[PDB]
């Protein structure tokens, strides 16, 4: 059914390869999920990022295009096999290269990661982990939105550590100050967060804040935005944070055109929008795509929200690793039942 080009991918999530429909000649990524089944917490994140893509149909999200059947026994059908867009590139590849990447760029490939949030948002979906290397970018310059393995909805399970330890949610580069402060308002404006320290990646072709650790996070992103305020002071979670960053003298915000110098000023107010400590200050997805920035590309009539919004709930329960493979396996089914 389908003619393998070459590998491309490995790991931790399995391994992708290129390859064609024998039928169409139409190309695809393939990823093999090996010993899907094995691990509990693993074969979790494989039925939950399934009901995601299965959920979205949007041009700036990652698209399933088929999973094959098992044609083998159930007891040992042992590795998924899903079928994707194939991407050409990422973010992370294009902004670190001797590629253009021009303010032409820069607005471009910002409107369609905002056009893909405000779908995403839209459905109560988190994603949680926003980097220029989950945004793939094919031949043709779609940049896709990828790697739904951290994402959740607004209310989560307290059985899992992450409600919690909110500092080691996603990575540290992108982490939004909530996460980092345990702040208590865990919403779509962590991704607002990411998004803003991608558009800076982007504009100086380098990382905004690259933190060597925990508290040096906290310095670099201080640097700039200032030290926070007394009333984000005392919404810190533990009580160490919160006097560190009590013990230090108040800070001044640095004007975005000081820290990049000469770069556009519409760029930059939109930036400064979107990187600031408190959540609810921060411009929404949807309101971004308003900005004067992406003048050039927003259209209303042709960014669509998603409907209805992605329950989260299988996610609570208490399977074993045998249920997990029959939800899987029917999510298989389900895929190929509402094609044909
Ligand atoms: C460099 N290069 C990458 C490819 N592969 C693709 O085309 C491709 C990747 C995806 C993903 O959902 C995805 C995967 Cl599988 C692993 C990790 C991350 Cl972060 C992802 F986003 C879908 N298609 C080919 N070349």
């Amino acid at each position: 059914e389908y003619e393998i080009i070459e590998t491309i991918g490995n790991g931790a999530y399995g391994v992708v390869s290129s390859a064609r429909r024998r039928l169409t000649g139409q190309q695809v990524a393939i990823k093999k999920i090996p010993n899907a089944f094995d691990v509990v917490t693993n074969a979790k994140r494989t039925l939950r990022e399934l009901k995601i893509l299965k959920h979205f149909k949007h041009d700036n999200i990652i698209a399933i295009k088929d999973i094959l059947r098992p044609t083998v026994p159930y007891g040992e059908f042992k590795s998924v096999y899903v079928v994707l867009d194939l991407m050409e590139s990422d973010l992370h590849q294009i902004i670190h290269s001797s590629q253009p990447l021009t303010l032409e760029h820069v607005r471009y490939f910002l409107y369609q990661l905002l056009r893909g949030l405000k779908y995403m948002h839209s459905a109560q979906v988190i994603h949680r982990d926003l980097k220029p290397s989950n945004l793939l970018v094919n031949e043709n310059c779609e940049l896709k939105i990828g790697d739904f393995g951290m994402a959740r909805g607004l209310c989560t399970s307290p059985a899992e550590h992450q409600y919690f330890m909110t500092e080691y949610v996603a990575t540290r580069w992108y982490r939004a100050p909530e996460l980092m402060l345990s702040l208590h308002e865990y919403t779509q404006a962590i991704d607002l967060w990411s998004v803003g320290c991608i558009f800076g990646e982007m504009l100086a072709r380098r990382q905004l804040f690259p933190g060597k650790n925990y508290v040096h996070q906290l310095q670099l992103i201080m640097m700039v935005l200032g030290t926070p305020s007394p009333a984000v002071i005392q919404a810190v979670g533990a009580e160490r944070v919160r006097a560190y960053i009590q013990s230090l003298p108040p800070r001044q915000p640095v004007p975005w055109e000081t820290v990049y110098p000469g770069a556009d000023r519409q760029a930059l107010s939109l930036l400064g929008r979107m990187l600031r400590f408190e959540p609810s200050a921060r411009i929404s997805a949807a309101a971004a795509l308003r900005h004067p920035f992406l003048a050039k590309y927003h259209d209303p009539d042709d960014e669509p929200d998603c409907a209805p919004p992605f329950d989260f709930a299988f996610d609570r329960e208490a399977l074993t690793r045998e249920r997990i493979k029959e939800a899987i396996v029917a999510e298989i089914e389900d895929f190929h039942a509402r094609r044909e």
